[PDB]
């Protein structure tokens, strides 16, 4: 029941990111070219909290912005992998950590006007570093540990620029207070 | 002081969205191809609240997701336009509304791994419909009015799928409580 009809779907790029340019007939009966990153595609985000009430985060270079941003560990869900498995895998790769319970938080689309990607946030409890990180070529980041009170102060001060990290923190807050970690 | 050095920047598309494919030399001294939507580019998001404690939102088709999403009015900042002016302009175009004070909320990057875009959220007070909407070809949406209590119930229930709308609501909440609108 799509309101727009496909006329022609052209692949503009296949790797490292698939991008398409689609000519469609809109609700006005006119034609329009829409450019986007097609689905199905997803990524998992995980706020790793330790038993000491601290969070394991990453300070990561994000080339398009030219900045190093404070973010929760996160990454693309591989083919046939569940969001929870991707969350645990990226946590291990980026911070060298493992966790016990992973509480699922509301999923969201970071930029639905351009990409079909769905981001799956999680709150990981009893997070602990157990091995050295294993980063891919392309990943420039350092892991760090911050008291939850400081992380939420930064959030309140509007200093968390990565939207997904900020949203994950907002969704995690009530759970953290309930669990007595915040 | 960029950690990555440009080898060659190729434009893959100029319109309707500019996209580039850049070959860079990374921190490992190796080469990598990075694909992204270059800056400077921005959009403004505005939560329009009425004097009756309701919010003016839009139910908008987002083609990449194939869904109609509940969002706050928002749009691209045009060349040489300020974020506040874009917020007021898109509010007028999409909902046919005007507002009095616009309180700036923390700006954020929706997906820094892929786009340089910065989103500028605002809380608009005394919002009121004054004219019919003026939508562009490409915009398929309907405006609606919901009590703030219902909007925040939806947020708490994890039903707000658009990340920017969800984050704008979280940042706006303390202000709304302070002002006595929530
Ligand atoms: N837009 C992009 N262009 C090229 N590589 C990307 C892009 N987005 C993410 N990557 C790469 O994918 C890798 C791992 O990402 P992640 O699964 O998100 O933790 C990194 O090394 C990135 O460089
Ligand atoms: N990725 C895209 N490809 C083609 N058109 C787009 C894309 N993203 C946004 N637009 C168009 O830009 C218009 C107004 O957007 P906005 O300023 O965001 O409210 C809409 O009519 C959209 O169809
Ligand atoms: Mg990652
Ligand atoms: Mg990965
Ligand atoms: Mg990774
Ligand atoms: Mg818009
Ligand atoms: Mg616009
Ligand atoms: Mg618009």
């Amino acid at each position: 029941m799509s309101p727009w009809e496909r006329i022609l779907l052209e692949e503009i790029l296949s790797e490292p990111v698939r991008l398409v340019k689609e000519r469609v007939r809109t609700h006005t009966g006119r034609e329009l070219t829409y450019v986007y990153r097609p689905g199905p595609v997803a990524a998992s985000f995980v706020l790793p909290v330790t038993e000491r009430g601290t969070a394991l985060l990453v300070r990561q270079y994000r080339h398009p912005t030219g900045k190093f941003l404070l973010e929760v560990p996160a990454g693309k869900v591989d083919e046939g992998e569940t969001p929870e498995a991707a969350a645990r895998r990226e946590l291990r790769e980026e911070v060298g950590a493992e966790a016990e319970t992973l509480i699922p938080l509301p999923s969201f689309h970071p930029q639905p006007s351009f990409t079909a990607v769905v981001f799956h946030p999680f709150l990981a409890l009893k997070a602990r570093v157990v091995t050295p990180p294993t980063l891919e070529e392309g990943e420039l980041l350092e892991s760090l540990e911050l008291p939850l009170t400081e992380v939420y102060a930064l959030l309140a001060k509007g200093e968390i620029q990565d939207a997904s990290t900020a949203l994950t923190l907002f969704y995690a807050e009530p759970h953290l207070k309930r669990l007595g970690l915040l």
